């Protein structure tokens, strides 16, 4: 058997379907089961209208042997584009062993795997093409867009494999596809599943800035508008400055800029070094939450 | 040498470019060997303008050592992208050791093929992706478009290696390429050749509907016309029915159930399962052929 | 470690930054180390903007490191989408292993490794697709679009790996990346930039001729202009010719055409094949350089 044949075959009964279906619309996408309780990672955007209306959508998961189970939201986040899941009292449920996003080097070769039984479903192969990448994503309906510090890779991520995991050669989930290639990395899935499963909710920094990038001689995110009352008008941002480094991330365009302010800790202070009208200032930034009741 | 190296040259002397020129336009593609007779198969698109324009057209196959010989249409299958051609008195030529599309599985590493003397040849290394995977795939010119139901691949299908052979690691051919990756599998190429080398025609199954696909809480494919005489008229299909399965093929949308179809023995009895106005009706249709004289 | 793992991390102290920048622009590409007294090999695109423009941009190349050094124009060929970078009194640089572009097969695994440090850098695989492949390039700016004898390759070669380099199984360089994936072949880098070291200029033969592309049964390129006192309009080339045979390269398009002319020796003769009005006519051409001066 093929080296690439037998790891996508030792991984298929973790990957399952997700269908959300209402009286005229259906959508479908990939998932990955994290925990024998019936813990399902998949992505926000195949799961962004069941939770925008649910009283018209309902979700349900369909294993690798056709076995369809009703499924229950968890917690979901659109900044991540990740979302969690649960089936109840399923049973004999083969649970994906989750590798190390740290340990993972350019060049490794990876597997976009998709569900079995997924409509237009997708096995794709390629390398790890770049780490810690920002990649803007489109942020489905009502939600948000955002950027994530992603594992980029060549093997194909589509509507057929999105949600499914990136798998390295010892059948590890490395990453979760999102839809030359990205994935969200393991490490911050980890992350975000375990305050999305105890509180139905993730709190993130905000800080209250509107950045365009800019690249010339002097570069990196500028800023459009500081909201009133947010901490960066608080802390001296101004108009017109142009941010570099946020807390210890230096920060090239406005992409960087959104990934950098989600690594901040909330409440605490924070440095941010901007070139303002040819003269470099440090100023000092205490981070809000975006939703202050459940912190 | 490598690995992939290694294959694609024992496979090169097989496959074989296939030139169309009129007065005043020329069309190529490429093709590939099956027997010691002289018979090559490729697409019916690179080859569809010699046979409806004969008057003016000329095909020649040219070898892999630049020797050009001419060529004549044995017969040709719109309906599943397919066509057989013969060169006459060749001698010393290499046939391919065709495989069994039957043992491939996702994840198997292969080769996509082209002419070596083509113009703009590619020779694209990936995986399969996904077996039974329905494709619509578009006819040209007087040609009906058609479904067929491929092998998907990473590896990029394109203008330089439609018609040649999908290959695998063992140098044998298990598909036939067409122009994100989907080729004919060969277990469906080996039976359309014979009855194409044995007739010049292939007789395919027809039941007289018109279908578009739905997707809801209720999934299939629904009736947008049948046909007077039609089969399916006889049967008791109505308009805006959903089918959702086909003699024992379930059905998820129209491309799907244009595959079914043809799956069916003619002037067999076939159960239909339709859902009408909230209810399941399980009808029995008798498949017409496309061409009765021939049949 | 894996083994495309092992390779990228082996040549990505040989892999450069190029960052040119003015007031209000800024451009980013890749570049390779081939000389250990400082001389690094691009694309022309990449640095086209600081040689039309150099009272206003300002190129420095970065490191593996993070060093930052400033790097001065040593020359440049639009025909060939290359140029060569000098950085002064810079240490310890580890120079590229370059490889020979005449024993590259069709299937060989490769790598177009990008920058390390780059912004949106990439490190794709595949293999070798096509040899000796022309392929029409779009110049930068003022500069002339080209067209070059290029190693095709199924690894994406897109804004993050261009300049930098193809890289073997073993390592080595086999060409330079320029932006499914075409790459300058190392064997005519390695002619150019000899020549663009010692004479800051390289001198390309030109005929005269415009071509446009025809194929038909007679098919070539289609002369659409003549110049006066063009070695076209001397050897006796006339409008609406067609050319089939440049010097001894078989040409089939208007692509192979310009290919075909700069493997042509400057001032000596040169057999080209034309049909015209239905006969077959072999005229004689003497090639001028394209600067007199500077040969």
């Amino acid at each position: 058997a093929g080296r690439f044949t037998k790891v996508a075959a030792a991984v298929a009964d973790s990957v399952v379907t997700i269908e959300s279906v209402s009286d005229q619309e259906g959508m479908q996408g990939s998932g990955v089961i994290v925990d024998g309780r019936g813990y399902i990672v998949t992505n926000n955007h195949v799961i962004s209208e069941a939770a925008n209306n649910p009283s018209q959508f309902k979700t349900t998961v369909v294993f690798n042997d056709g076995k369809e189970v009703p499924a229950n939201l968890v917690g979901r986040d659109p900044k991540t584009d990740l979302a969690v899941l649960k089936v109840d009292n399923v049973d004999n449920l083969t649970v994906a062993r989750l590798g190390d996003s740290s340990k993972v080097r350019v060049g490794d070769e990876v597997l976009a795997v998709g569900a079995p039984l997924g409509l237009r479903s997708t096995v794709t192969q390629g390398i790890v093409s770049a780490l810690h990448r920002p990649v803007p994503l489109s942020g489905e309906g009502s939600d948000t867009d955002t950027v994530i510090d992603a594992i980029q890779t060549d093997a194909s991520i589509n509507h057929g494999n999105s949600g499914g995991p990136l798998i390295d050669m010892d059948a590890q989930v490395i990453g979760i596809n999102t839809a030359l290639g990205f994935a969200i990395p393991v490490n911050e899935m980890k992350l975000v599943a375990n305050s999305l499963i105890k509180d139905g909710k993730i709190v993130h920094p905000t800080l209250g800035i509107s950045t365009r990038s800019v690249s010339n001689a002097i570069s990196g995110a500028q800023v459009a508008n500081v909201k009133a009352g947010s901490p960066a008008q608080k802390g001296g941002i101004l108009e017109n400055d142009v941010i570099v480094k946020v807390g210890n991330r230096a920060v090239a365009d406005s992409d960087e800029f959104v990934v950098a302010v989600r690594q901040l800790a909330i409440g605490q202070d924070a440095p941010i070094e901007v070139v303002r009208e040819g003269r470099h200032v440090t100023l000092t930034v205490k981070p809000d939450p975006d939703s202050t009741l459940e912190h």
